[PDB]
């Protein structure tokens, strides 16, 4: 019947469309199909800035199409060749004052990415974005997946936001977020039975501020946020500043009718590009990690003698060594233990903090990074020692001013031969093709939490079974999980208890991705783990050249393979509390015989084999708390 779209742009194969609507509309927006069905209903477009607003009544003057079709290599993500083909759509706006605003939409088969332009205009050569109306509106049936984003300067020693809480699954969008600040990027919607949305942003560098999305308004409205004033202790504006001819970063929309898209998906990566190139040949791996299960008793040298031993016998690549060592083991006998570790065949990553002005932090080194002087005196002792990473805590938050420090710390490392791991911080937004050095990040709840809280280790199964669809779908993550200890304390007799299975945790290993992995392994586990437990630890990958999303169903249960090279793993855990049954097509294992990791129905670790029929008809029950590993 009656339409009023001015232009149409849809995917390669045509099930996702995206329609504009400008002309005549007091608010310009878009509008999200996949199969006929809405996804996204008519969402807002725009912006409020210091050269002028591009809110209301814009006009359309022009537009031009395109077709992309490239392939290009990418590590330390879920998939290591990319065969990209998009359709892209460039809309030439003005407003009423006559001033120009581009937006250009790229959309492969599953998934849009959309940014503004601005052009030199008005003998202004640079400008201030006030605000974005940028919106996502959603179906009145709509469901969400979202966790908020804090109160600033709360938390440790005042160090939120931290993008460390926790989520709601399925929750109504009338819901109100739990501390008034909307929610922290990604955010995964469920579209009645019409499929699946995840809402996103990538190529955040230091020419703008983090985004996320603000509560909901009108019933179903989410709008990009920047963020609040009182992060980074009040230091810092808020509004974005760059030159003029300029961009916002990309905003991202994986849409689809199953979670195979969601689970799958490569758009943090698909529209951004290298910032530098590296000389150097960065290693990633395994990694030994002492405070995590030991805590802040185990800085010292001969735990740390302990832990590089331990990830010799592992025969891991790295140890972690944390918090406190500079203060209770010394820079100087940091050289000893550097040598030490490399005759064990073991190099270390050291632990930063971010923080010089903005928070309460002791724990050191502190105000070692965040002056670049400073920064690159440190970095060059790093590297005449031959340290391998380092580990950066407690960033201020989202601010433009806090981008400028993850930047130029990851550029000062890579001149000096570095791998960095953020801690502390803020979402990745698709920082491992814009940065050559960078190996990960937290910005989740990590296991950490479950050392510090029962309530995570009896949450532990449903965090897992969100993670593949929401946080770690668009960037690593540094989880620091695997726990084999039973309970979580130094002497495995007390602290916090583990709800979850053996085979569950390995499983984890496999579902949970970040190319350096800090396992929370523990020299005891080499004499109170079963041994195939271990033995399989000892032969963990870090790294994939492609990723399957198989079968599952977000906090409820999660099954997905991964490739390395020719060998595929098959990894599936269960967050219900009713036994789990799968009849699962694995082309992978054609008519093949696997190792098969399970739980047995004790729950204690079982290795067997299993014959794979050419139909590839597998079948397996899951008890709860569970999981079950297949490799071929
Ligand atoms: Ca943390």
């Amino acid at each position: 019947h009656m339409e009023l779209q001015d232009v149409v742009v849809k995917g390669p194969d045509e099930k996702l469309q995206l329609a504009v609507f400008v002309q005549n509309e007091t608010k310009p927006c878009y509008s999200v199909s996949y199969n006929g069905k809405t996804m996204l209903e008519k969402s807002p477009l725009g912006m409020n800035t210091n050269i002028g607003d591009f809110t209301k009544n814009l006009k359309l003057t022009g537009h031009s199409v395109d077709k992309i079709d490239t392939v290009y290599q990418q590590t330390r993500i879920k998939v290591s060749n990319v065969h990209y083909r998009a359709n892209e759509l460039t809309c030439h706006l003005e407003n009423e004052q006559g001033q120009k605003l581009g937006v250009i939409f790229r959309v492969s088969d599953n998934d849009v990415a959309f940014r503004y332009t601005l052009p030199h205009q008005g003998g202004k050569a640079s400008v201030t974005v006030k605000e974005e109306q940028t919106g996502f509106r959603f179906p009145e049936q709509t469901t969400t997946f979202l966790c908020p984003q804090s109160d600033a300067m709360i938390g440790w020693k005042r160090t939120k936001p931290s993008y460390e809480e926790e989520y709601k699954a399925d929750a109504p969008m009338s819901d109100r977020s739990q501390y008034g600040h909307g929610y922290t990027f990604p955010c995964l919607f469920r579209i009645g039975n019409d499929g699946w949305v995840l809402v996103s942003e990538t190529g955040v560098d230091s020419r703008y501020c983090g985004s996320r999305l603000s509560d909901v308004s009108e019933g179903n409205l989410y709008t990009v946020a920047f963020p609040m004033a009182e992060e980074n202790n009040g230091n810092g504006t808020v509004a974005p500043a760059f030159a003029l001819p300029g961009a916002t970063p990309w905003r991202t929309i994986t849409v689809g009718d199953h979670l195979k898209p969601i689970v799958e998906t490569t758009v943090p990566w698909d529209v951004v590009s290298p910032l530098y190139e590296t000389k150097h040949d960065y290693r990633f791996g395994r990694g030994t990690w002492s405070w995590i299960l030991w805590q802040d008793g185990s800085i010292n040298y001969d735990d740390q003698v302990r832990y590089i031993d331990f990830a010799s016998a592992m025969g891991y690549e790295y140890a972690l060594i944390d918090n406190w060592w500079d203060t209770r083991i010394g820079h100087q006998r940091m050289k000893s233990l550097v040598e030490y570790a490399r005759d064990k065949g073991v190099e270390l990553f050291l632990w930063y903090s971010s923080s010089g002005y903005w928070n309460d932090i002791e724990q050191g080194p502190v105000n070692r990074m965040d002056n670049a002087i400073i920064r690159k005196r440190e970095m060059k002792w790093l590297q005449s020692l031959g340290v391998k990473g380092i580990k950066v805590d407690f960033f201020g938050g989202d601010k433009q001013e806090t981008m400028r420090l993850y930047e130029d710390i990851l550029s000062d490392a890579d001149d000096h031969g570095l791998m960095v791991i953020f801690h502390g911080c803020t979402l990745p937004r698709g920082w491992e093709r814009m940065y050559p050095n960078y190996v990960g990040s937290e910005a989740v709840l990590a296991s950490e939490n479950m050392v510090f809280n029962q309530h995570f280790c009896d949450e532990e199964a449903f965090n897992t079974c969100l993670h593949p669809f929401i946080r770690n779908t668009v960037g690593s993550m540094e989880f620091g999980g695997c726990l084999l200890n039973k309970r979580l304390n130094r002497n495995n007799d007390g602290g916090t208890t583990r709800r979850t299975t053996d085979v569950f945790q390995l499983a984890t290993t496999v579902l949970l991705q970040n190319p350096v992995q800090n396992f929370a392994l523990a020299p005891n586990n080499l004499k109170d783990v079963p041994a195939v437990c271990m033995d399989f630890m000892k032969r963990v990958p870090t790294t994939w050249d492609e990723t399957r999303f198989v079968d599952g169903y977000p906090g409820k249960y999660v099954v997905l393979a991964r490739r390395q090279g020719d060998t595929w793993y098959l990894a599936a855990v269960n967050a219900g509390k009713e036994p789990l049954k799968l009849k699962l097509d694995l082309e992978m294992f054609a008519g093949k015989t696997v190792a098969l990791y399970k739980d047995d129905k004790k729950g204690e670790p079982e290795l067997t084999s299993l014959k794979v029929k050419e139909n590839g008809k597998v079948q397996l029950e899951i008890r709860p708390q569970g999981g079950i590993l297949c490799i071929k």
